[PDB]
């Protein structure tokens, strides 16, 4: 029940900060024949459960996911109905604030944390009694993945592309059937896609996902999230049929495609080049002299030139994963027409790539804090948004529940998670380089 | 065994039947009221033909089989043909004057089991009250086309060449036959077809092995064994094998490539470089052609024009995908295989029959307005008494079971059928220019 404590996943003493992984790398991985596919399997099964849990359930993927925006609920018991400066809607999630990152932070562990108790709970109900505690142990090892947006793919030994995920690219994946060693069985992949039973407009009420306005060429569009039974990633075009609306699919060529083309939202005149996905997070991690508030967010900003913060870069992401033109542009950017739900933010986190994608944004924030321990909230600007409660998140302190502050998660080894890159700190600029230089 | 191949049977009640754009089709279903008894019948029909094992010779894939790979025997005729380089081929023919005509039986034979698996299900799941409607919408009933060349509609005449709106869905509402007013969403068995293991290790002698296919002038083995799923675009080199089971259908990287039209013949020398309507309209209306330079590449054996086949093996390209290397950055918005590209494996896709469909209905089409023009020029008359293989018949005159020629379907309507617009040759040529010109 409430509150619901966030915390991380529990300490073990012989697990010692457990580190979340290239999801590329841990999916093959746990495909090769050296590995048991336990955690796969414990992922796939308790990401499923989350999934089919009902809307009254608050730890249910769908209320997971509404945290962030639409349908605009409460949650844990801290009141919805928030509107924006516009008047409009709004969600609890923090954009175009220094916060961004942090609220963020604790977002994703919360969903880690869910999906590890869930682990929990199919170890107890699947599992025989004599491989619990093995199931067990891999469960305390599993950490959320994160998407390596701008690592070049693997691509074999015998022969330079961002791609998404593996396994998000995949309808199907092949788990474990407990006790039953050399029987796998293939089961619908929960990270391929979030559907509700019907169109999610016509959820019972207070849960139906709306409309949601956005502006191209400057006209205003409603896109149809209505009329959608599954997410999808460029699946909805204007003067297509709703019934193709309904499941618009996972057109991850195009988002490939977005993401090596790199069509930068932002007017990048006088810059002395275009840089690249890969280039610009180098220049991210690399770029020295920068405050807290120049890094953390699009407010600090006649912007700065040949560098990009984090959380412009994160809405370019966005923008190419799930497609960012409804309407039909022009010839030469009809390689890259349609639109999905990762490129609203009012619905972007309905799609499993979306924690993902914010578990590396998290990782590059750690990255950054690790070669710039001095900036953390303490420029003019930034310093103002330092004590914000980061809601609806509740922690225990005091003996007294509280909301989360940034504060409290600066040092992310104290949500018992870490990252490889960061683990290993003496190597990080070489590793920096190594990954994402030219 | 045999099965012989009719066409629907015909009901003095339904004269020569028409076959339909298959987006006229759905929204006739589905926008003006749920009028959807026909797309029941195929959904359901379709759906367990597909769920038919390999042993049933009438399973969709062994239907598919009959065109390809995995190169069997098919209603007692054997497999072990070999095609120009010598390799394993299928009953299809491809760069043979009798292209048209084998690929009118084949599609008849799709239409045929599916109208009698129809049938089948009225009698099991349609309620007495209910028959003959039931089966009135059945005998009404035939394969829809895909209008390939024509603009999809805008709900308005539209802008853009599109996959067919049924295509591009995964799942499709049906009717309840006992109970009037509900309804339930299906995987819909036109958006894709699959196997319950991947393909290259069914049994033996059905596996479904790579095959292999020439990209700017290097040989590749194109991994139709490792798929599961039939795909459009999904393989793609250096990808791990577990995306190729099933690589999805990327339907909108089709539609980009029927509108750019990347035609693979050298057009160097044409006065421009047609659309894919531009270039359906010049195939109807070009004058003073023979049988044999409409029907195939096997004619010019390489003006301003380009025959039904060569148009035809650009579409099949440019809705499956046909590069599976990665090219130049510059050609990389259109990069991946999938079935449709490759004549082995084009028919486990479902959308094949469609194309087809619209094949036979160009045919028709221009038989209308070059009468008399039927494999009697030079070169295309000595396939014209060609066996086509494996498709048998009951030959009445002789109380006899012959293999099909091409006379015997050079009046498509002796199969049943018929299309909108060969009803009336006073307004073929008008309609020829609203559709395409
Ligand atoms: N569409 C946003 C980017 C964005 C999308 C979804 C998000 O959750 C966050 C940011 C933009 O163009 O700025
Ligand atoms: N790939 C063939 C075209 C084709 C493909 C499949 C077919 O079934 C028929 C033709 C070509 O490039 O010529």
């Amino acid at each position: 029940g409430s509150p619901y404590l966030i915390t991380g996943i529990p300490k073990d003493p012989k697990h010692p900060l457990p580190i979340r992984k290239d999801i590329d790398d841990w999916y093959l991985e746990q495909t090769s024949a050296g590995s048991n596919r336990i955690q796969l399997t414990l992922f796939v099964e308790a990401l499923t459960v989350i999934q089919n849990r009902p809307l009254n359930d608050q730890l249910s993927y769908f209320r997971l996911a509404g945290i962030h925006g639409a349908p605009w609920t409460e949650w844990d018991g801290v009141p919805g109905g928030q509107k924006d400066s516009k008047g409009n809607p709004t969600g609890f999630a923090v954009h175009n604030n220094y916060t961004f990152p942090t609220w963020h932070r604790v977002y994703v562990t919360l969903y880690e944390q869910v999906i590890y108790e869930a682990m929990l709970d199919f170890i107890k109900q699947n599992v025989p009694q004599n491989g619990k505690a093995d199931w067990e142990n891999e469960a305390k090892q599993w950490r959320l993945p994160y998407w390596d947006f701008a690592r070049f793919a693997r691509h074999g030994h015998d022969n330079d592309e961002l791609r998404l995920p593996i396994l998000v690219t995949m309808p199907m994946v092949k788990v474990l059937v407990p006790g039953q060693p050399g029987k796998q069985l293939s089961k619908p992949n929960p990270l391929y896609r979030f559907q509700m039973q019907t169109l999610m407009g016509t959820l019972e009420r207070p849960y139906a996902i709306t409309s949601q306005k956005t502006e191209e060429h400057g006209w205003s569009f409603d896109l149809p999230f209505d009329k959608c039974q599954s997410t999808t990633k460029y699946g909805l075009l204007e003067n297509y049929n709703a019934d193709v609306w309904a499941d618009g699919g996972q057109n991850w060529l195009r988002a490939n495609l977005a993401l090596n083309e790199h069509p930068w939202y932002q007017n990048l005149d006088g810059w002395d080049s275009v840089p690249t996905l890969q280039d610009m997070t180098f220049r991210l991690l690399t770029t020295g002299g920068l405050n807290w508030g120049e890094f953390s967010s699009t407010r600090y900003d006649q912007a700065p030139k040949n560098w990009m913060n984090l959380e412009a870069i994160h809405n370019n992401v966005h923008n190419w994963v799930g497609g960012f033109m409804f309407s039909r542009p022009g010839r030469h950017d009809l390689k890259l027409w349609g639109a999905g739900h990762m490129s609203s933010v009012p619905v972007a986190a309905y799609d499993p790539i979306f924690w993902l994608h914010h578990c590396n944004i998290d990782r590059l924030t750690a990255i950054w804090q690790t070669v710039n321990s001095g900036s953390w909230f303490n420029d003019d600007k930034s310093k103002v948004s330092k004590d914000d409660d980061l809601r609806p998140f509740h922690r225990f302190c005091t003996r007294k529940v509280v909301f989360f502050r940034s504060d409290d998660v600066k040092d992310w080894r104290s949500l018992n998670y870490d990252y490889a890159i960061t683990k290993d700190a003496s190597r990080i600029r070489k590793e920096i380089s190594d990954l994402y230089g030219q």
